[PDB]
């Protein structure tokens, strides 16, 4: 019944399929008996978040193990896993925070996701219905367009010598424009230093992604694992931002996408830090890695800079970072310009 291109159709069905929600669910060990799709709620995970934070601070000031255990326990009491035999494991460090806090991060965009299927006016096709909800307008880029090619090139060119485990095709290139999202960016858009940079996430939290746009991890989430704190963080080199896609052999398909970031007056930073607050005249932080895209083979896409430029060394080999990543803390300073359908070939 719908009038919708088939990949824009087939990108409604894969980012909106009930199932890889509850595949997703089962892979993080949840019980789905007592954790179905429905019970999960954002107050859950904000409560969640919360005694993930203890949990470090917990860490941090050397708490005693009764405290960690009762802690601990109290986290598996509001998720409820499912080992069978196996007992469930000990949050009594940053990596078990951070993992857990990661696996919030999805559950949260999964209940989104969850919630905007269940809900509104129940005719239209459902694919009409639930391409409406995502209040996000999706045209296909042409595979022979200059758009198409500019796109492609950066694909090719920022995939990483380190990210040989896999082969990227871009399947399908998508210009989107969120509801309301160019008006926001329009004030930020004043700012200098506008580049076109990558953002990978897994494809059950896309959904979220176009609903309500990329977001910051909010204040109950820990800090721990965030490099550069809680932001909306970015790569010039795109095997990066495709490894968080977490694609495999059995699901190769993923989405990545291609952001308007106006970084304006960036905290060049060689090594972590926790921010919070940025310095009185800064707008991002650029983690420096130790290879760049060529500098002198920067593009102008709609007047943004694209670093579509081959992976080179940069100066600096004093640094914790091996590519370069960028973090704005201000989600205005966003405008979503593309999605990317990948297929990930693997060896
Ligand atoms: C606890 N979770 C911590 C954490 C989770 C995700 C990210 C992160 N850092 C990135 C740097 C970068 F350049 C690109 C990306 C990321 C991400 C995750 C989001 N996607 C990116 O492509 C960083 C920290």
């Amino acid at each position: 019944k719908s009038k919708l291109p088939k990949p824009v159709q087939d990108l409604i069905k894969m980012i909106f399929d009930v199932e890889s929600m509850k595949k997703a669910m089962v892979e993080y060990e949840i019980d789905l008996q007592k954790m179905p799709l429905g019970k999960l709620s954002k107050r859950q995970i904000q409560a969640a978040y919360s005694i993930l934070s203890e949990v470090q601070q917990a860490v941090s000031q050397g708490s005693s193990d009764s405290q960690i255990l009762d802690l601990s326990n109290r986290f598996y009491t509001l998720i409820p896993h499912d080992f069978g035999m196996k007992k469930p494991p000990l949050l009594n460090n940053a990596d078990s925070v951070q993992a857990k806090a990661e696996m919030l991060d999805n559950l949260l965009d999964i209940e989104v996701a969850y919630s905007l299927l269940r809900g509104g006016s129940d005719s239209k096709d459902p694919i009409d219905v639930n391409y409406e909800k995502l209040k996000t307008d999706i045209k296909v880029v042409d595979r022979d367009s200059e758009e198409a090619e500019i796109i492609r090139k950066y694909v090719k060119n920022t995939h990483a010598t380190t990210h040989n485990a896999y082969d990227l095709e871009v399947i399908d290139i998508f210009k989107i424009e969120r509801e309301g999202e160019c008006q926001r960016y329009k004030p930020f858009k004043q700012l200098h230093n506008r580049r076109l940079l990558w953002h990978g996430s897994r494809t059950t939290n896309f959904a979220g992604i176009l609903s309500q746009g990329l977001r910051i991890a909010p204040p109950e989430a820990p800090v721990t694992g965030y490099m550069f704190g809680k932001g909306i963080y970015f790569a010039d080199m795109v095997s990066k931002s495709a490894n968080y896609c977490h694609t495999s052999q059995g699901d190769p398909i993923g989405l990545i996408l291609l952001g308007e970031v106006a970084l304006g007056n960036m905290y060049e930073l060689k090594h972590a830090s926790h921010i919070s607050k940025l310095p009185k005249g800064k707008h991002s932080v650029k983690g420096l890695g130790k290879t760049t895209p060529d500098p002198s083979a920067n593009i102008s896409l709609d007047g943004v800079d694209v670093p579509l430029g081959t992976g080179i060394s940069s100066g600096v080999n004093d640094t914790s970072l091996l590519y370069n990543e960028y973090i704005v803390y201000d989600i205005a300073q966003v405008n979503l310009k593309y999605l990317l359908k990948l297929k990930f070939n693997f060896k």
